[PDB]
DNA sequence: TGGCCTGCAACGCGGGCATCCCGATGCCGCCGGAAGCGAGAAGAATCATAAGCCGTAG
């Protein structure tokens, strides 16, 4: 939903991970910074999924 | 297509009968072995008590 509001398509250029996070953080998940870096990793891996 | 079962006819040998000789055997007495499973001990299958990682949380 944050990355749907902050409106990054995929054919758009790249954005950097802190500011998504910091964003998620402050809005909608405020439960540290490790766990979400550790989701967003884990989407990324093409072998996880 | 080749071989087998059976009817007809001819031949032979053994079933039955008795008994004399015979071989097992039931019984009796003396001696042997194995069973008797109960118990002691060993091996093995199974049960009971720690970690390692799977991913967000502190």
């Amino acid at each position: 939903y944050a990355m749907n509001v902050l409106g990054n398509d995929w054919n758009k250029a790249y954005k950097k991970s802190a500011r998504v996070v910091g964003d998620v953080i402050g809005k909608y998940h405020p439960h540290g910074d490790s766990a979400v870096y550790d989701t967003i990793v884990r989407m990324a891996q093409p072998f996880s999924l």
